[PDB]
């Protein structure tokens, strides 16, 4: 579940949107910091010591906090924990919500260490992943800090709106209708994005054919727990 900063990331934000938070805030550095800030419900203080599952994943592999304040609650607490072992809990001023903090991750592990990879490549991948979050959450505000700069901030928009923040173009939309597709394509630019039933798929066989029958493609399916209805899809671009 946690092989490198990217992982922690993905984790902590997921925390976030069920938590339904509608503004994300993330901080790398260097790794050496992972930090997650939203606006959710946050988690009541007799319940902060019990999540130390992923927590206690990413917590027994960094120096550990995470500080949240429940919507019903003046106060916010905060619990640290290193390498898994709990090392204290402070009330705290916050605003409601949740932070979690995780430092120096894998210092106990000192080869997988030293076999990360290096922080430009790491900070790609958070980067990617925040994006794709991005894609599927366009009510919700995602900002990234990386090395002390704001790298990324989108706001709350509609749908198209966002692909066309993430992407820095201007997308046309496409429909074809059990089964449901919605892409936004924009062809000078190749990227191929595929969600089904709002998860990133990264399947080889469908950016392929995407790219086959297409260009920056941001494909959005909706199936029952399909290429035909694609490439139908692909003919449904405007004139001009
Ligand atoms: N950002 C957050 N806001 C609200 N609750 C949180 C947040 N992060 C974690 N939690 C609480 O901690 C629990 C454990 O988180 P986790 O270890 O990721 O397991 P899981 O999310 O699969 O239940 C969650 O069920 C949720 O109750
Ligand atoms: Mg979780």
């Amino acid at each position: 579940v946690i092989e490198s900063p990217v992982d922690v990331v993905k984790e902590l934000v997921e925390n976030s949107l069920d938590a339904k938070a509608t503004k994300v805030e993330v901080e790398i550095v260097k790794k050496r910091l992972i930090r997650v800030k939203d606006n959710g419900t946050g988690i009541h203080p007799e319940d902060v010591e019990k999540v130390v599952e992923a927590l206690y994943s990413i917590s027994s592999v960094s120096k550990f906090k995470l500080r949240s304040r429940f919507f019903q609650e003046k106060e916010g607490k905060e619990i640290e924990v290193e390498a898994g072992n709990i090392l204290g809990t402070r009330r705290v001023g916050m605003p409601v919500g949740t932070e979690v903090e995780v430092r120096d991750l894998f210092f106990n592990l000192p080869v997988r260490r030293k076999f990360l990879k290096k922080e430009d490549t790491e900070r790609r991948k958070v980067l990617e992943l925040i994006k794709e979050y991005a894609l599927t959450n366009p009510e919700v505000e995602f900002t990234l800090f990386s090395e002390g700069r704001e790298t990324l901030k989108l706001k709350k928009s509609s749908l198209k709106e966002r692909v066309e923040e993430v992407f820095q173009t201007k997308t046309e939309e496409l429909y074809a209708e059990g089964i449901t597709l919605r892409a936004f394509v924009s062809r000078n630019q190749g990227k191929y994005y595929v969600f089904i039933n709002k998860r990133p798929i990264q399947n080889k066989n469908l950016k392929e054919f995407l790219r086959k029958v297409f260009t920056l493609v941001v494909l959005y399916a909706e199936l029952p727990p399909f290429l035909e209805l694609v490439r139908e899809l692909a003919g449904k671009e405007k004139p001009i």
